[PDB]
């Protein structure tokens, strides 16, 4: 749910961060960039460096990552 996701990063759908070209490096600050205070209803999970989120803003991160000439991955958090 959002208020879990984004308060805690607990109840969250979806785990995604942005790569590099070529090396499919992750790139925690690029991730960083698109999320928390950037991306309403988001969670950046500063551990791991990535971007998590319950409501499905895929569409969103992956504008995101690629105005940064950056790929993106996702992990869907299925139970």
């Amino acid at each position: 749910n959002n208020a879990f996701c984004a308060g805690f990063g607990l109840s969250c759908k979806w785990e995604c961060w942005c790569t590099a070209h070529g090396t499919g490096n992750e790139l925690r600050y690029a991730t960083a960039a698109g999320c928390g205070d950037h991306l309403s209803k988001s969670y950046y999970d500063a551990r791991a460096g990535h971007c998590l989120f319950s409501d499905d803003l895929r569409n969103q991160f992956y504008s995101h990552c690629s105005s940064l000439n950056n790929n993106m991955s996702c992990r869907s958090l299925s139970k």
